[PDB]
């Protein structure tokens, strides 16, 4: 397994946990809505150490780049500023999250030629699965 192969557009075809993990964050009413019911499509680019992930849909857009292994700033889809770090590791992208005390866990692994995206805060999960699409 190696970071390139996660490269592409993916499309979002399930989730299981997602209003829970958003609740676990704080997340408001307004964002858990617009997250209940964006169907998104994950674009992940990669270019040696250079990563970028891109999470697109009409409802709303993210984009963050950054360099594997190296701390920086994120703002989160739910506007949180969190010191991130992202590596490949152990055959899935590990994107590593604290703020304010507070600590969360977003990997990205391919299995059975599908990306599952999984998010963890204090126990509380999210799953969710894309298929790659053109
Ligand atoms: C770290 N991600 C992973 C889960 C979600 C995904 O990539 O499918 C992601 C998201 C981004 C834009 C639109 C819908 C959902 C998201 C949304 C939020 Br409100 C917080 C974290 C978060």
């Amino acid at each position: 397994a190696t970071v390139q192969q996660l490269e592409g557009r993916w499309r979002l075809v399930d989730s299981k946990g997602f209003d829970e993990y958003m609740k676990e964050l704080g997340v408001g009413i307004a964002l858990r809505k617009m997250g209940a019911m964006a169907k998104p499509d994950c674009i992940i680019t990669c270019d040696g150490k250079n990563l970028t992930i891109k999470t697109e849909s009409t409802l709303k857009t993210t984009q963050f780049s950054c360099t594997l292994g190296e701390k920086f700033e994120e703002t989160t889809a739910d506007g949180r500023k969190t010191q991130t770090v992202c590596n490949f590791t152990d055959g899935a992208l590990v994107q590593h999250q604290e703020w304010d005390g507070k600590e969360s866990t977003i990997t990205r692994k391919l299995k059975d030629g599908k990306l599952v995206v999984e998010c963890v805060m204090n126990n509380v999960t999210c799953t969710r699965i894309y298929e790659k699409v053109e």
